[PDB]
């Protein structure tokens, strides 16, 4: 069988033809930044599931099933709170000058791209409280995704949107995932985990998504999978100091889930709401008052759900329906690579002190 | 403080005035039941959210928050799929005789009793494919419900809704399980569970639920925390052999989450979403097209959600906002009630073998 496990190099971009651009400002003040999906020429189909309470988003009805514009070329993530949806303004701008976006005259050239965007809370983290992403920095994003090949490895931690997240109080960042499945489809996420609420079992030191992992995926980063009573109890102290430092100093996550599986717009909102359940499988609290969680859902639409030929094993709801068993498995791959794309983010992050925060990282206190 | 341990019997009846009522009937071609949930007279603050790919459900538009009808009475879980939401006209029909429901005229009498419910599928498994429940069916459960005390423990296993229940081949059941906040509010959820998905991690044997668990809150039902590689081993092919031989005879969690914080419908409506961050952390994989997935939330207003005696200690969303707090401590709480009524319904079955299926219990394949 060939499904099952990762897609070249486990990540976002193993669906052909998707791009991803980070751009960010370290230092002087700064720690935030943007990271932009970019769907190959001629679009994707898109479609978002909004779960936190507390989300900043723009052109999100523009993503209904109902609506006008079905396909879209890129999707936004970005820091600085609501003031970062400024970024998507000049994603925007680089759409139209690049010709791409929903035609709206006889005139090729006119355009106009439907950008989504999600932002998550990261102010003051460089020490500097208006230190926000802008249009430039949303264009310089995509400008850095347009620039790479097709099936590019995609960087992760922190960078992009992830420079400024932390999650638990822990560092956070990017991080991807892939799978692929036994049709040959592959479903991955991309996600910048910020949350609220802990990526950490407070009883064992253990990373809640670890268990969601394929065969040794994790092994790059160098963790025993036995953590110490003593080492986890060091860790709590550790991170608790840091807590109440950051705290006197000062005195969400965002994903993508992607597939080359075809998918009409309410799939893909249906792909978006499952890949949310992956999210409670990686972190604990999640979706609340305080969080912002978005996932948009983008599918290349490159090969069918279905092949023409079926066996008795392709899987088949009630067992009689394949398209919606197809479907069925899309769907829960969404939830896995989410949750796992959440620890790699986790694992993937290096520990930080500014004038704004102290968020030493998973690997640091447990590695 | 007194936050963070179950209420006084680990179940949804810890809701002080919340009574649950099962009704079933096994045998002779049947196995099948629903169960209904009665809030105290003058009724509950109610929400809904479904988030099945296959659902079967009634009334649930009236349960919006922009509509007429705020406060129900009872909301009615059932097997039968689409054809067991006949018994919910058996509970409207007795609350008419109660004098209960939405008031359509001057005369006491006059009420529309608003009585949503959902269904789950469990057709032909006691052998008889038509045995489905139906309105006197309905009427029995809420009448049973009725005639129970206030705190009245509640029972779980293979009864009610529970009773054709199966989950990833086990059988499954209902559940419950309750939380106490620091703020002396109960939060606690009651589930049906018959998952598509599994409860189990096919690796290993654990239940997913169980690290969300409240230390030895399942020491009653004897299964060991750690399980043997030819325990898993065995259990694996026991399964099996019980699926092989069910499909050869042959030829979804419904959940309602109450709290006696005071929430307005809106805020219920985000609990009965939070709720399924809860069941995702117990079942792998959930919400598909397979699955009709449905979570009730209630809330019964007896207790302001913050005091009058705001601690230091008192959680504040961003530092600051006192109600978002409480709300984000409910909300945490519903997706973990949920999560541990799962284990429970799993860990309280026993299994059945009739012409429909072959269903062994956890506890018979791990303990």
């Amino acid at each position: 069988g060939i499904g099952g496990v990762p897609g070249p190099h486990n990540g976002l971009t193993d669906v052909p033809g998707v791009r991803v651009g980070h751009a960010g400002r370290t230092g002087d003040g700064w720690l935030t930044g943007v990271t932009v999906v970019l769907a190959p020429p001629g679009g994707a189909v898109a479609a978002v599931d909004v779960r936190g309470g507390g989300p900043g988003t723009r052109e999100t009805d523009a993503l209904d099933p109902r609506n006008l514009v079905q396909t879209i070329d890129a999707v936004v993530l970005t820091g600085g709170s609501a003031f970062g949806l400024d970024a998507a303004g000049g994603v925007a701008a680089w759409l139209e000058e690049q010709g791409r976006g929903f035609p709206v005259g006889a005139d090729p050239s006119q355009v106009v791209p439907v950008v989504p965007a999600a932002a998550l809370f990261d102010l003051g983290r460089g020490g500097t409280w208006r230190a926000r992403p802008d249009a430039a920095l949303g264009r310089a994003a995509v400008e850095a995704a347009a620039a790479r090949p097709e099936g590019d490895p995609v960087e992760q931690g922190g960078v992009g949107a992830g420079t400024g997240a932390v999650v638990g109080g822990l560092k956070g960042g990017i991080g991807t995932a892939s799978v692929v499945l036994d049709s040959g489809a592959t479903v991955a996420a991309l996600a910048a985990v910020n949350a609220a609420g802990s990526a950490v079992d407070p009883a064992t030191g253990v990373l809640y998504g670890a268990r969601t992992g394929l065969p040794g995926e994790f092994a790059g980063y160098g963790v025993p999978d036995a953590i110490g009573a003593d080492t986890h109890a060091r860790a709590r102290a550790r991170l608790a100091e840091a807590a109440e430092e950051t705290a006197r100093r000062r005195a969400t996550t965002l994903a993508v889930v992607a597939t080359d599986a075809t998918l009409t717009r309410a799939q893909a909102q249906k792909l978006a709401g499952t890949a949310h359940d992956g999210l409670a499988r990686a972190v604990r609290p999640v979706h609340l008052l305080s969080d912002g969680d978005t996932v948009f859902a983008l599918s290349t639409g490159r090969r069918p759900l279905l092949p023409d030929r079926p066996d008795a094993t392709a899987a088949r709801a009630f067992g009689v329906h394949l398209e919606a068993g197809a479907l069925n498995e899309v769907l829960a791959a969404g939830a896995d690579v989410l949750t796992r794309a959440v620890v790699h983010a986790v694992l993937a992050a290096t520990g930080v002190d500014t004038p704004g925060g102290v968020h030493p990282s998973y690997r640091e206190l447990y590695a």
